[PDB]
């Protein structure tokens, strides 16, 4: 070492979905629920497996009540207290479930973890956000939070590998979010030239993760509708939208519109104004209601499936063929 | 699976056309028609191949008129009344043939069809476009306007592989139009993540189609001349503009004008406009089309001589006297970017 | 058949030269400057073998007259009157040898031609033109050049293909011009999608041609020194060049200012190159690169480049 | 003749650092420090290895003083007069190790050299810079060079490929600064088309390097930390920094202002700007004649330098080095299309 790899990693970019003999009526009749037995927490999930990404600006509770009209999931960031989430538990009862609380490894954050777990019942799922998810430390942290809530649904990540993917499984993780590198606000590649293409992490990762009977989530990576379906048609099980649902209505940042193209607030999650506030930080263009976004993704889903001969999400990769595109 | 086909998929950008040694005289020597006997409606065709697309913007009679001079063919949009199209059909007499009426799956749209066709007898073409090309419910439609008209010749589409090219023609389909996600207004691919290469759908598609002595169009994809030539080269029989046609006087679309500068819109059969300004039944039948721009380009009448005048220069490039040798003497050159 | 060719051509822009060990002293131990024995004229040259291409905007002889102050060669373009030849003739006595004059196969084009070689007997060498340079109606046309002036030096295109370019040697021409769809003003490839890549198709011409013993002409593709060089390393003898050259003051085209900028248009299509100055400097701006290229890769004379070329792939840059 | 080489060369760009397991604790666990021990001059360094590069417009004595601050090396460009030298000699006395004198292969630059070096002793580093350093002449000068300074470490570049690399440290040179082409005021390939993707030539140059247990400088080519940590794990010894430390403070440059914004001028070592404004003898110091440019104002360097470390311990985290050192050797690189 350091020696390059043969074997040339590819991402949404470089592939795409061949059409394929089907016999579905219309569009609508695809239906983009799953059901899954998670393998550690022995729960079940059911609902359609699209994640609000626990950025400060993105996993508002202001966001969840809308995803939540339509059985999306999502992952509350990490910053409200544990007064706003007894309120929104409140005046939202039934979207407590498809819900998440994220942590970090940090004591302070545990502390916070625990608290609103313990409060709020109706929430059965836990996110864990480590910087690495390739540390012992963060492989650690997790078989803690294991045995400290042995029947919770864990959410663990980041990684890019199936190695490291089993590794989270069997310390104790149910889902393992795969992704580093192509995140919008994420920047790893310029400040670190640490990185991997979505499409064959998440291949590479659901695969591993699926012999050990676990599950995955493509974080990050998505521009467009058609990035979801091929994340899914890769074989992830959920896919967990940051960039794609910023700048709404519902979501987080600063209004902060310019000559009349206007422009909101979008900080990463470690970014410097997450730092000085609590990673670029950057003005996505304010794209009104997420309520008609969720209808435009949801509705991309769905013709990807009755192209392919997909009548249930669940069908979509079993149906997949990637064709590779010159450019 | 999921499994990545090993082999990459070209654009028309991917690919140049080698020049040919010849013998032809000037770019004038060359023949740009074709005479094509269509293996189910048993019917026959002369006229240059090349097909004005069947979008509200761009199938439009005013089209049809001028693409007539020239011989050109046109799928005029679905939605033009009985009453427009026996005015049209009145004005322009000799114009019908080289003419098609397109229509969905839908009900209303195939009763719409009927009550053209059977009144204007002249009409010997049908244009079938669904959203997915690939649904049995679409080869069964298929199926149904075969025997409903057991003598027009049928377009229908549209799909990017040789399978369903070959399912389509024995369904009873003439013309496969060939064509995923390449489109201008289109946007299959980033809505959906599902497309083919045009380059190289239309050589998969074309040879199949082919082989059961049927044919195919080449719709979407072209952006200019040359790759309009590569599509006859690549084996397309017609080749389909749509985009290409947008913008002009002829044309379509708002003239939504804009820094001194006159622009047209472009959407297209299943587009937020198509659903607004249509009664309803639109919405399977291409992904959504995009409402693009498209800088107004004053009469289609040049394009359509500037079009013609670049395949004629391919031909004489590669030494075909006649449209019809142009693919038999086509060689593809890979370009690097 | 139709059928795709395997083998992926590339551009100047797809391809590096490699630095190499030398003993080179510094970039003015360079000489540009190439002897040539013209297999079927039987004639000579001597000088740096880069040509103003023989465009309305480029050949013009404002612009013959610098080339000429640092031995470049100039196709005329086919307008000027046999008038302003003689004038041009006159005030410029050494300057006529490095200066060729063009024409196309049209009748009107060749009466001048004559007319023109003619009148003007210290102008040894014919710039032969035509649309498609896989015509057979060329190959002819260059056979009766060839014949109706047997001791002029012949540049005759343009193809892209080994095979038309020994057609065309054979067929009595001495320099093929190489090159379709790379041009600046040139648009090929987006009215007909006919083309091929510069690089690939001078590597390819230029080892034809000299199997033959005959010499060819990269026509088009560079926009900068560096392509000049990697034409040359690529084998190319001569490198003529058009838009480069486009857009000065010796140049033609009309000078229109834009807001604030001072443009030139260069005629296919009709573009607008920022007004350069004189030419002056480009000429020594592109001998200056050439110089360089050869120093990092040890050719002490142009004649050597291409020897000890070894191009390198570049995924960009 | 001529041949296309077949293997593609790729750039830091075609390029990406795989995570790998580890057991590091926190990115403060990671030691940007490293220790060389020279073939030639068989001396000794210790510090972080980035160097500033010796461009009129960054090495500078202010530039200096601050990435000192840091452990930071700085190749000082080669107009500061003796005194200037003497003086920052005089007020900086800690910061004269990792320091480096530059100079041409000109008499001029050479004797300049020399007085600089015979007056401040604390500077044991020599930077030689020519503009095709795979001409044998430069071989013979940098033996020269040898000669005359038996026990300075030796900095001479630059070239892209193993071969004059091995001639380099064999004629007398302990670091080989690699690089032709890729630098931001550099323009060798669009003036004469000739140059090599940096990460290949890292690689190829830092094997044939260390093979003589000699040392490689990866010069130019780098935009952002992650290059820089591209760069590391490629093999280069040590990273040199140019356009990334142009448009500081410390920096060179006119600091212009226009359309609301500030900026700093960024010419070359032998940019035309270079060429007006230098004595006379820099038309051959290095391969091109730079382009001059505008880099925007970006405040102080002091925050870059903690921004690129930053950056690089990062990289070490992800991919399980607690040591610079180890970062190569844990270094697997995917291929990237886009
Ligand atoms: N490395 C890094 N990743 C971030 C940061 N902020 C958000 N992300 C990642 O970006 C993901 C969303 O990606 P997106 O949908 O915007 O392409 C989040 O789920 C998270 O994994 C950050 O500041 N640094
Ligand atoms: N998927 C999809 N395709 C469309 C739509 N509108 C037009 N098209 C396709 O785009 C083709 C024209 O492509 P173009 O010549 O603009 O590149 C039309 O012939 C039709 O096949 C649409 O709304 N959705
Ligand atoms: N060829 C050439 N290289 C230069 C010139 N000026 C600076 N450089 C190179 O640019 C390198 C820095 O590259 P950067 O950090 O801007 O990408 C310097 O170390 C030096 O080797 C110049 O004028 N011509």
């Amino acid at each position: 070492m350091p020696h390059i790899d043969n074997d040339v990693k590819l991402d949404f970019k470089d592939v795409l979905l061949r059409p394929k003999r089907s016999t579905l009526k219309s569009r609508s009749e695809v239906d983009l629920t799953r059901s899954f037995s998670f393998r550690n927490s022995k729960q079940t999930y059911s609902g359609v497996p699209i994640i609000a990404a626990n950025m400060d600006t993105v996993g508002t509770f202001e966001m969840a009540k809308v995803l939540c009209k339509f059985s999306l999931f999502t992952a509350v960031h990490k910053h409200y207290s544990l007064v706003q989430w007894q309120e929104f538990a409140g005046q939202n009862p039934d979207c407590l479930e498809h819900l998440a609380a994220s942590s970090g490894t940090g004591s302070s954050d545990f502390e916070q973890l625990e608290q609103i777990l313990e409060a709020i019942p109706q929430v059965k799922y836990i996110c864990l956000d480590v910087a690495n998810g390739y540390s012992e430390h963060f492989v650690e942290f997790v078989k803690d939070v294991r045995k400290r809530f042995p029947q919770h649904t864990i959410m663990a990540g980041n990684v890019v590998t199936g190695e490291m993917v089993e590794e989270l499984i069997l310390s104790g993780a149910d889902i393992i979010k795969v992704g580093i590198g192509p995140g919008s606000v994420c920047t790893t590649r310029k400040k670190t030239g640490v990185g991997y293409p979505q499409l064959s992490a998440v291949m590479e990762c659901a695969d591993a993760a699926h012999g050990l009977k676990g599950h995955i989530i493509s974080d990050g990576g998505c521009s467009c509708p058609g990035d979801v379906a091929k994340a899914f048609g890769a074989g992830a099980d959920f896919v967990m939208l940051g960039g794609m649902l910023a700048g709404h209505s519902e979501s987080g940042g600063e209004l902060i519109e310019r000559d009349g193209k206007k422009y909101k607030l979008f900080y990463g999650m470690s970014s410097e104004m997450a730092m000085k506030k609590y990673g670029k930080t950057v003005e996505v263009p304010f794209k009104g209601d997420v309520e008609h976004t969720i209808r435009d993704i949801l509705g991309g889903i769905r013709s990807t499936c009755t192209y392919v001969g997909a009548a249930k999400l669940k069908e979509l990769s079993r149906r997949t063929t990637f064709i590779r595109v010159t450019q």
